[PDB]
DNA sequence: AGC
């Protein structure tokens, strides 16, 4: 059922991200043509994770996000069994080899701390790091430790505001912000 | 995934 949002997603994000988002949705059996705001949110989340992992040095991060679920857990078990970090309850997005911790990255259309507290209580993990970005240029991270240098986080924030403008320009921001 |  032809939606403006679905075709917007396909210009905004590169094909590699679109294909991972589609696979993620149908691995858990949802339809990107129908659940189009969730389509847009998953592509957004994917892109931020990849931008984030590009912010470090060459070998800094293990990318968990974007793998099929069974392989992602395999890699997580490899990380826990070779480093001794406690196995997380939910699939994190990255592993930081420099700081020795998993990272859960989130993107929100609300005040970053509302979403942070939600992610904090969901993860019983005392140790996995949380880093939240908003669509208005705010961020929030565990212990005020933002992992990356300012430039790498700044370009993530710029991209998120561009996505917001592109949606608003198409009168999709309101549906998206209210979903 | 994030409202
Ligand atoms: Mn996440």
């Amino acid at each position: 059922r032809g939606s403006h949002m679905e075709d917007f997603v396909r210009q905004c994000f590169n094909p590699m991200i679109v294909e991972l988002a589609e696979k993620a949705m149908k691995e858990y059996g949802e339809d990107p043509k129908i659940e189009t705001n969730k389509f847009a949110a998953i592509c957004t989340h994917l892109e931020v994770c990849f931008m984030y992992s590009d912010g470090g040095s060459k070998h800094r991060f293990e990318i968990i996000e974007g793998r099929d679920r069974i392989m992602a857990w395999t890699v997580v078990n490899s990380i826990c069994n070779t480093t001794g970090v406690e196995k997380p309850k939910f699939l994190p997005d990255l592993y930081d080899y420099k700081e020795n911790r998993f990272i859960e990255i989130g993107v929100t259309r609300r005040e970053v701390h509302i979403y942070y507290l939600e992610k904090a209580n969901k993860i019983k993990s005392e140790k996995t790091h949380i880093h939240i970005f908003s669509f208005t240029g705010e961020e929030m991270a565990t212990k005020a430790d933002y992992t990356l240098d300012e430039e790498s986080r700044a370009r993530i924030k710029t991209r998120l505001f561009t996505i917001r403008q592109e949606m608003a320009s198409r009168s999709l921001w309101d549906s998206f912000r209210q979903s």
